[PDB]
C-alpha cells in the first residue's frame, strides 16, 4: 500500500506516511497574480541547455522521467533567485484526465492540462543524493501546458511512450533537446518549497513560468494512454499525478517582472 494518486492512497494520505506533507514550505501552491510582487534583487535569469545530454526515459509508475547525464556542467540554471550552479538532471510532467486540471501549481486558481518540471541540483552539494538534503539544494524551472497548437519538440517525447506504457519499462532517449520546451518569455514567479510527491522533502527553490506552452489534444490525450500499474497488471491509466495546492503559510511568492 504505498503512495499514490487514487482515493486510499492519495496527496490526503501522504501526512501519515510522511509528516512532512503538512510543513511549512509544501509545494504546490497557488500563485496570487495579484499578490505577488516584483523584487528588484532577483537577477536575469539563465538556461543553459545547448550543451544538454539527453539518456533515456522511464515510467516510473507515478510520471516518466527523461533523465540527463549530470557528471559534467552542461544543461544549468543559474540567476534570477538562485547563487551559484544548478545542474539538469531530469524533466517529467504531471497531467490531468481532462484538459481543465493536470497542473500542480495554479495561477489565480486557474488550473492547466499540465506542468512541465525541469529539475536541476546545486553543485556545491556534489551530487544529486546530497543536495535533496539542503534547503536550497533543488532548483526546478515549471512550466505550465495549455491545450492548443501542438508544440513540436515535444513530439519526440510524444512517440516514445508507447514503448514505456507500464511502470518500470524505460527506453534510450538520447539527443533529446529540451530547449524545445521553452515558451518565448522567461517571466517567472519563485518561492521556497518542496518536491510535490512522497518524500516531499522541502529542499526546492521553485521558478515557474508565466507563459505557458501550447501542446496540441492529440499529445495530451497520448500522455493520458500511460499507465501507473506495471506489465501483466490490471491497467490503471496515468492521470491525474498531481498534488493540489498547499498552504503558502509564512512565504511570499515574488516576480521576476514589474
Ligand atoms: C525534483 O524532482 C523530484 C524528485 C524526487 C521525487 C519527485 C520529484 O518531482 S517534483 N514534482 O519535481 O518534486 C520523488 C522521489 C524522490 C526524488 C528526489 C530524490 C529522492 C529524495 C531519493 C533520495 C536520493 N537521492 C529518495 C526519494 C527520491
Ligand atoms: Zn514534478
Amino acid at each position: 500500500h504505498h503512495w499514490g494518486y487514487g482515493k486510499h492512497n492519495g496527496p490526503e494520505h501522504w501526512h501519515k506516511d510522511f509528516p512532512i506533507a503538512k510543513g511549512e514550505r509544501q509545494s504546490p501552491v497557488d500563485i496570487d497574480t495579484h499578490t505577488a510582487k516584483y523584487d528588484p534583487s532577483l537577477k536575469p535569469l539563465s538556461v543553459s541547455y545547448d550543451q544538454a545530454t539527453s539518456l533515456r526515459i522511464l515510467n516510473n509508475g507515478h510520471a516518466f522521467n527523461v533523465e540527463f547525464d549530470d557528471s559534467q556542467d552542461k544543461a544549468v540554471l543559474k540567476g534570477g533567485p538562485l547563487d551559484g550552479t544548478y545542474r539538469l538532471i531530469q524533466f517529467h510532467f504531471h497531467w490531468g484526465s481532462l484538459d481543465g486540471q493536470g497542473s500542480e501549481h495554479t495561477v489565480d486558481k486557474k488550473k492547466y492540462a499540465a506542468e512541465l518540471h525541469l529539475v536541476h541540483w546545486n553543485t556545491k552539494y556534489g551530487d544529486f543524493g546530497k543536495a535533496v538534503q539542503q534547503p536550497d539544494g533543488l532548483a526546478v524551472l515549471g512550466i505550465f501546458l495549455k491545450v492548443g497548437s501542438a508544440k513540436p519538440g515535444l513530439q519526440k517525447v510524444v512517440d516514445v511512450l508507447d514503448s514505456i506504457k507500464t511502470k518500470g519499462k524505460s527506453a534510450d532517449f538520447t539527443n533529446f533537446d529540451p530547449r524545445g520546451l521553452l515558451p518565448e518569455s522567461l517571466d517567472y514567479w519563485t518561492y521556497p518549497g518542496s518536491l510535490t510527491t512522497p518524500p516531499l522533502l522541502e529542499c526546492v527553490t521553485w521558478i515557474v513560468l508565466k507563459e505557458p506552452i501550447s501542446v496540441s489534444s492529440e499529445q495530451v490525450l497520448k500522455f493520458r494512454k500511460l499507465n501507473f500499474n506495471g506489465e501483466g497488471e490490471p491497467e490503471e491509466l496515468m492521470v491525474d499525478n498531481w498534488r493540489p495546492a498547499q498552504p503558502l503559510k509564512n512565504r511570499q511568492i515574488k516576480a521576476s517582472f514589474k
